[PDB]
RNA sequence: GGGGCAGAAAAUUGG
RNA sequence: GACUUAAUGUCACGGUACCCAAUUUUCUGCCCCGG
């Protein structure tokens, strides 16, 4: 007769639903499929506040089914009192049926009560369902209920005015995945509520019949779901911060749009958004890295002026101005409106099914047999990151939850609303779903729109599963990863193709619970538990979340306790305890003399040799090969985003990772290097289709290729994932990072361009200290011979060497030197994976001035080489996709021996050696070297072979910097005094010139690489007497070239390229060292370690794609004949820097042939190369006259290849008795260094009257012609 | 009598 | 006590936001005549 006040309480996220009486509900699919929720009410108008409740009618359901299972358990008693089986059907004629209809099974036992429940006596069972009273499907009066269930209002902890929806709730879309493609069917949203804070409910039941209360207080404690959470019950006795950041930042975005620099916006962005991982101590102690040293602009982007003052002092008042936001959401909120502010100003803004009648309405008995046992498992442990992982979510503004009717980031990740990692309950169910139709062996696609329970063994066991959602104790924010897709044709990044990724750290743990009600323990859960976990030797196989293709989300189970609860004993220590629901967490601690009573530990848990669905089933799933790349280079795989933020100052730097420790609940302290997983995914990716040649393919929409098969497409998943590529020899070295810097030359004026200085920060790699990185990629089950050979023979091809990893190949930059393969690996793999050239070409040298001398002399030390205009330019390029059949590729194996002393320095370290303590000001180098190992750059061999190759062929000015402009006033920039054709390649609609189809443009990926040269043997460090050290040399004052001189008097035009000519003198320099280190200042010359003369290197060239005329015209540019040589490095005035390149060895391979490798290449084959490319500049000339036959090439032929070789002529080299007398002129006598009566002055020569002006741009064209007595 | 350049140009998402 | 349930019948713990894409292409740390 007494009123009973019950709470509810919920240990996990709930789902809520809006509210249609009974007629409208039918018209929404989302309320249909709603029921069974809890029920949101608006209050008032406006779709903004109102309330959440649960009615009654679920409550009795619930109360309804514990019963049924309670009776079942104790064979139809509760405590001495037998109940009858109840009434569970309606008759259609007699009365209607009641508003909801049961589907799934219906529980009985054997009637032993011996009577008929009638009106005047009852069994608990028959006056809990309600039979017998005197209301029933219309409502009258409150009374006349025998039990009443009312609705469960939310007690709100604090007096207020209404609640709001966003406050509460939050939208997410849910997915169902297909089995056998690996994609999704469909989708459908749901609310999903928070349970720290709206999480308690009550409500009253009110009770007329003291018969039936002990049932009802014992079935309230069995109740263990509701709304899609587990539950507890127990027995009672900012817009104006979006404003103002919008108005600084379009302060910002107008100050960007003042300086012509709006661009860079968007980069600025999104180093704002990775402004979140540092503190807030970077605007505090200003720590962002600072410019030059002597620099007026500092910093290219931290030091651009806003209204007046600098970047970062902006940044820090209007931080101090939103100080009470918090640092988190002041970085991304001023990320995400920069992004929408720089969309606003460029010009341009950036299959759901619900389950579903009218018949097949049945009623189905279930009756257990006497003798059986029904007992509880529950499992908990801890789940690892043993990957970085990724849970999918939509976007913000489109997860309102009231606003469902109808950016920066484009794929974010799961928070909680703490910023907490969340592993949902959908995602553990769906995996165990798959795991375990692996492990039965098949299954049935889920069925949206039922009438029949299906009856396959995995909804039968998926229907006693009862598991729990985790959330770490980490708040630290995610890492961005970004990504692009090449265009095959032309090997660049395609257009539209630039998206970012937000993943967590690797090493995190969660919380992990299951329960099972049953008979028995099954051996295909203990299969999927044994799969799941990790031991030794044992990795853990648990793939969760959505980018298992790139290797993201593999998770492994550690502490695993299982316990067993006993039912038909204990059952009322079950109910007193409510199951452990809720303090699980307290059961991972607890010791086996606390445990409560009724809970014991479970011992028969089979081992993982002894289970028959694992290592049958489970276990060949998925393969492993994990391998070790050796790189005898350095490497950079480039950042570009965190260059910005950190000190510095620095374009490119390499790639970092951050692991999380368990031990201590710190990150880490210091960061991993890496290679991602999308990188050499990609490299297997293009290697396997250019050697089926698949990439060419215009479209890939139902296609059953090889490349489709193996590595996925839009309808199918991939049949291989691919994890990082991790450094483990890292503590090996000392200054693990090498600062390397590069230049552009202008092919004009022979020196460096403007703003074209860059720095690239890789990791140090030597050909005796490689870098060692360890990988692994997983296979599956099912591949066939065709496809384990492909992946085989892009193992290969990656070992020998045909794809470099990271960025700069092209000059050297990570080329891997071999490949090493574990002993784990299966036995099939490892089965599957495992003299000297002459040119004899003398050149007759300029015979007039030279030759008929005994060196009284002077000749200019640079003279210009003047080709005509016209340029052949091709538009049928060679594409980057395939093999071809008819073209070349291979390696050269070169060396390189140096005529005359070499200066390659390291400007890494500006004070070097020593000698700034005692000369201030004083720039002093040392070689270049990684790891005490003596090297040459491939970037500087690569820029004097492109230059001859260039000046070779009659090609464009490939670097020319066109603002400059003449004073002596001038008519126009110099680029206008340049004809059309010789202007840089722009597009390739045009065409290319040679030079830019050999080795490359902005727009088109070069066919040649460039490798770093090692030092073999020689006599190195020449030895001056008087030095500090011995190994040095000081050299003389050179500063920048003057195009005044080459062109005066506005009639004249720009006189081709700019070479240097081969003399002997250092030995003036070498001299003379004692006049220079003193009567000059310290701060204009420079101090440099030498290298002697007869020293040898070592280089490779590789190419790929070749015509034989290119092949003919680069081993003609390496080795051009004796007497005939090249100029490298630092002093090419003062005689420095002459080399001799001698090639060793050729090698061409054929990939399209099946069981052909690598060749020899005799020497009768490159003198057809050679000759078929002197037949090709035969042909471009136009002078038809010469024959063609089988004879020894004569070069001097052609005009500007004569005088090319004479500008490149060695005078001294096989004991001819001369030295030429090279030198500059010494400007207006008084000056140092003048000879008595030379008259070597640039007054004289400078003069109108003497030397006019045509004669004087004659004699800078004309090769070795001479200057002091002037021809 | 004196030092310069010290990053520039694309892609910033589509099926 | 309304807003806000109907009572002899609620498998929604009946459904993984899933599938496809190499942060890359090009560049000699170089260099002389006048304010
Ligand atoms: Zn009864
Ligand atoms: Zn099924
Ligand atoms: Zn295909
Ligand atoms: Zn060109």
């Amino acid at each position: 007769d007494m009123n009973i006040t019950v709470e509810l309480t919920f240990f996990e996220p709930y789902r809520l639903v809006e509210w249609f009486d009974w007629d409208a509900r039918k018209k929404s699919h989302s309320a249909m499929r709603g029921q069974a929720f809890a029920q949101w009410t608006w209050k008032g108008k406006g779709r903004t506040a109102g309330k959440s409740f649960i009615t009654g009618t679920l409550v009795r359901s619930a109360v309804i089914k514990a019963v049924e299972e309670l009776l079942s358990l104790n064979n139809g008693k509760w405590e001495g009192v037998p109940c009858c089986n109840g009434s569970f059907q309606t008759d259609e004629s007699k009365g209607k049926k009641p508003s909801f209809l049961r589907k799934r099974h219906t529980l009985q036992w054997q009637a032993n009560n011996k009577n008929i429940c009638d009106k005047e006596e009852a069994c608990p069972f028959c006056i809990l369902l309600g039979r017998f009273d005197n209301a029933g499907k219309v409502h009258e009066r409150n009374k006349d209920y025998d039990i009443h269930f009312s609705n469960f209002d939310l007690d709100h902890k604090q007096e207020k005015n209404d609640l709001r929806l966003v406050d509460i709730a939050s939208g997410r879309i849910l997915n169902r995945v297909d089995f056998d493609t690996g994609k999704a069917k469909d989708y459908f949203r749901t609310w999903e509520a928070d349970y720290e804070t709206y999480g308690t409910y009550t409500g009253r039941i009110t009770l007329r019949n003291e018969h039936a209360k002990k049932l009802l207080l014992a079935s309230l404690g069995f109740v263990d779901k509701l709304c899609g959470a587990l539950c507890r019950i127990e027995v009672i006795k900012s817009e104006d911060h979006n404003d103002e950041l919008r108005k600084q930042a379009e302060v910002i975005v107008e100050a960007f749009k003042q300086n012509d620099k709006l661009e860079k916006i968007r980069i600025l962005a999104d180093a704002i958004r990775t402004l979140r991982l540092h503190g807030e101590g970077v605007i505090e102690k200003d720590e962002l890295p600072d410019g030059k040293e002597e620099r007026d602009k500092g910093h290219h982007l931290w030091d651009i002026k806003v209204q007046g003052t600098a970047l970062r002092t902006k940044l820090k008042e209007l931080w101090q101005s939103n100080k009470d936001i918090g640092w988190r959401k002041f970085t991304e909120m001023l990320g995400s409106n920069l992004y929408l502010i720089y969309k606003k100003e460029t010009g341009g803004v950036s299959t759901e099914y619900y389950s579903k009648s009218e018949g097949s309405d049945l009623f189905i008995p279930v009756t257990p047999p006497e003798g059986i046992e029904t007992k509880e498992w529950i499992i908990v442990g801890r789940l690892k990151a043993a990957t970085p992982f990724y849970f999918g979510v939509q976007q913000p503004s489109d997860s309102i939850p009231g606003k469902e009717k109808k950016e920066h980031t484009s794929f974010n990740i799961l928070l909680d609303k703490e910023n907490r990692y969340r592993i949902p309950r959908s995602a553990l169910r769906g995996a165990l779903r798959r795991d375990l139709r692996t492990a039965f062996g098949s299954g049935c696609n889920v069925s949206l729109g039922g009438q029949i329970l299906c009856n396959c063994k995995v909804c039968i066991e998926m229907r006693r599963i009862t598991l729990k959602d985790s959330v770490s104790d980490f708040s630290e924010p995610p890492e961005i990863r970004y990504r692009i897709a090449k265009n095959p044709g032309t090997a660049t990044v395609e257009d539209g193709s630039l998206f970012d990724i937000e993943v967590g750290p690797e090493g995190l743990t969660f919380p992990f619970v299951l329960r099972y009600r049953g008979h028995k323990f099954p051996e295909q859960l203990s299969s999927v538990i044994r799969y799941w976990e990790e031991n030794d030797g044992k990795n853990g196989m648990a793939w969760l979340g959505g980018l298992d293709s790139t290797g993201k989300g593999r998770f492994a189970l550690k502490d695993i306790k299982i316990f067993e609860w006993d039912l038909n004993q204990k059952i009322n220590e079950y109910i007193k305890e409510r199951g452990m629901r809720g303090k699980e967490k307290e059961l991972l601690e607890m010791g086996e003399s606390s445990l409560p009573d009724g809970l014991i530990p479970y011992k028969f848990f089979e081992e993982r040799e002894c289970l028959f669905p694992y290592k049958e089933n489970l276990k060949p799933q998925w393969s492993e090969v994990q391998y070790t790349i050796e790189v005898g280079s350095p490497l950079l795989t480039a950042d570009t985003i965190s260059a910005l933020t950190e000190p510095g100052n620095r374009d490119a730097i390499a790639y970092k990772k951050r692991v999380y420790n368990d031990g201590n609940n710190a990150i880490e302290p210091e960061p991993r290097f890496a290679v991602k997983s999308e990188t050499h995914r990609g490299i297997f990716r293009t290697a396997v289709g250019r050697r089926t040649g698949d990439l060419g393919k215009e479209d890939h929409e139902d296609c059953t290729c090889d490349m489709c098969i193996i590595f996925g497409n839009e309808h199918e998943s991939s049949k291989i994932r691919f994890e990082d590529l991790e450094l483990i020899n890292g503590n090996e070295f000392e200054k693990l990072e090498k600062h390397i810097d590069h230049v552009a030359i202008d092919r004009f004026t022979g020196g460096a361009l403007d703003k074209a200085k860059f720095d690239t920060y890789p990791l140090a790699g030597s050909p005796k200290k490689p870098l060692k990185l360890k990988g692994r990629f997983w296979i599956k089950k099912g591949f066939s011979g065709d496809h384990k050979l492909l992946i085989t023979t892009a193992l290969s091809d990656i070992r020998d060497g045909l794809y470099p990893l990271g960025s700069k190949g092209g000059v050297g930059y990570g080329w891997v030197a071999g490949i090493s393969i574990d002993d784990n690996v299966p036995d099939d793999f490892k089965e599957m994976i495992n003299g000297p050239i002459n040119n004899d070409y003398v050149h007759p040298g300029h015979q007039s001035p030279k030759q008929d001398h005994k060196n009284k002399n002077i000749y200019y030390p640079h003279y210009f080489l003047d080709s005509g205009s016209k340029v052949y330019r091709e538009k049928d390029i060679i594409t980057h996709e395939e093999f071809t059949e008819e073209l070349l590729s291979g390696k050269i194996n070169c060396k390189l021996e140096t005529l005359t002393p070499l200066i390659i320095p390291d400007t890494s370290d500006e004070n070097g050696l020593k000698l700034q303590g005692n000369k201030p000001g004083h720039k002093n180098y040392k070689f270049f070297n990684i790891n005490g190992e003596l090297m040459i750059p491939g970037s500087e061999l690569r820029g004097m072979l492109r230059t001859h190759f260039e000046a070779l062929t009659k090609s464009c000015f490939a670097i020319f910097g066109e603002d400059s402009t003449l004073s002596w006033c001038a008519s126009k920039t110099l680029g206008g005094k340049l004809d059309k054709a010789l202007h840089p390649c722009t597009g390739l609609s045009d065409g290319l010139c040679p030079g830019c189809h050999l080795f490359g443009t902005t727009d088109y990926k070069g066919r040649v690489k460039f490798g770093f040269a090692k030092y073999e043997n020689g006599p190195e460090w020449l030895i001056t007497r008087g030095n500090n050290p011995e190994r040095s040399l000081t050299l003389g004052v050179l500063e920048s070239p003057r195009p005044a001189f080459s062109i005066p008097d506005d009639e004249s035009e720009i006189p081709g390229r700019k070479f240097y000519l081969h003399h002997n003198g250092w030995r003036i320099i070498r001299q003379k060292q004692l006049e220079i280190r003193e009567t000059v200042q310290p701060e204009r010359n420079v101090t440099t370690e030498v290298m002697d003369k007869g020293n040898v290197f070592s280089f490779d060239v590789r190419f790929e794609n070749l015509r034989e005329w290119e092949l003919g015209l680069l081993l003609q540019s390496l080795d051009p004949g004796k007497n005939i040589a090249h100029k490298l490095g630092k002093g090419k005035p003062y005689g420095f820097g002459s080399v001799k390149i001698k090639i060793d060895s050729l090698h061409t391979f054929k990939i399209n042939s099946n069981n052909d490798k690598i060749k020899r290449v005799p020497q009768s084959d490159i003198r057809e190369y050679i000759n078929k490319g002197y037949q090709k500049l035969i042909e471009w000339s136009g002078n038809n006259s010469i024959q063609k036959g089988n004879v020894l090439p004569q070069w001097h032929v052609i005009p500007h290849i004569d005088k090319l070789y004479k500008l490149l002529w060695v005078p001294f080299l096989n004991d001819s008795k001369l030295e030429p007398d090279v030198r500059y002129p010494v400007l207006n006598e008084e000056s140092k260094g003048y000879i008595e009566g030379s008259d070597y002055t640039y007054k004289k020569l400078g003069d109108k009257d003497n030397l006019p002006y045509k004669t004087r741009v004659k004699g800078l064209t004309t090769p070795w012609s001479p200057w002091n007595p002037f021809q």
